[PDB]
């Protein structure tokens, strides 16, 4: 394809680099492309980046459903979504261009709503894992939305500062997290 | 002083314009120094930026040295510490220039030595929590080390990606955590 080479390319250059760094010049000319080949698709590298973020997204919690089946339980369920984070090469890989992102765009409308049920996608996958524990009664969270975000941030925490050792440390890192989280929930 | 007045100046510097462009030779005239004694003393951009990061630190320690008075018990200072983690950074003029410099260094492992030397002072303050815990009877940790790099990203985690929406609800999820979190150690 063409304009899935773009959307390759950029995702390789915004994983290496920050968002700030790579620019539209790199994009285009590493893809054999031409500049005025950005319109109806890719206009703007915010548009562009936002694009990716929405795809990986995608790809991300798609994997998620082909693989949180190993677990039962949800509390299960908590334990392998955290621990497949470390190990994925969706969304993840991502979150160093996006904090650059979130912070030197936070003075423009494609901010706060643009990409901004782009993390209540993220939060979701917890949003459930906590409502549906709820019903089988595994836990009682009275403000899931609350915990979910909490959850959801304090893992990609675990995941972003961390990602320069023995990723089998990491592992038992984040099992060890869930496990004390969990425990205090209950 | 030459070199205390380099890095004053390069602080200014990295604030005011960020990381990537800030040079060494403009370092080099407004504090009216010289490649070569700039060289001398931190041989790299890279370099100088990590020293005023360790200064950053130490500063941060002796200010949370001062703060964690106002914290009879370690769940306290758990709590405090979190909070200042959190509200502190909000204003933290810097944040940029490390996000910047973060997030272009965190691929090439020379950058890894002396950037890691660092985020343990920032788990000391955890270990120091944790340890004085534990001869305490506040809660029971055998692998301290453990819960401490898990507390750091995962605090870490929340400051850094909640990034977005009023800043007392951010305080808000931020003491939730620290109240789960204690409660599955006990
Ligand atoms: N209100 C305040 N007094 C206040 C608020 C926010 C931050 C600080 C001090 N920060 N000092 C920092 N952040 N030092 N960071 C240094 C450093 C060095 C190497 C690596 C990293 C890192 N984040 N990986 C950080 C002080």
């Amino acid at each position: 394809n063409l304009k899935d080479k773009i959307l390759g390319v950029a995702k390789e250059l915004f994983i290496k680099n920050g968002y700030n760094a790579t620019t539209t010049g790199e994009i285009v000319k590493l893809s054999e492309s031409s500049k005025g080949n950005l319109y109806y698709h890719f206009k703007t590298k915010e548009n562009l980046f936002l694009e990716i973020l929405n795809i990986e997204e995608s790809k991300w919690q798609e994997q998620w459903k082909k693989e949180q089946i190993k677990a039962k339980t949800n509390r299960e369920k908590f334990y392998l979504y955290n621990e497949l984070s470390l190990t994925t090469e969706y969304y993840y890989p991502l979150q160093n261009a996006i904090i650059e992102f979130y912070t030197e765009y936070y003075k423009t409308n494609s901010i706060n709503e643009k990409m901004n049920k782009l993390e209540n996608k993220y939060i979701d996958a917890y949003h459930v894992i906590f409502k549906e524990g709820n019903l089988n009664g595994e836990w009682s969270i009275n403000d899931v939305n609350a915990v979910s975000k909490i959850a959801a941030n304090a893992v990609n925490g675990i995941v972003t500062f961390t990602h320069e050792q023995n990723i089998n440390e990491r592992i038992k890192l984040m099992n060890k997290f869930s496990q004390i989280f969990l425990n205090g929930l209950s």
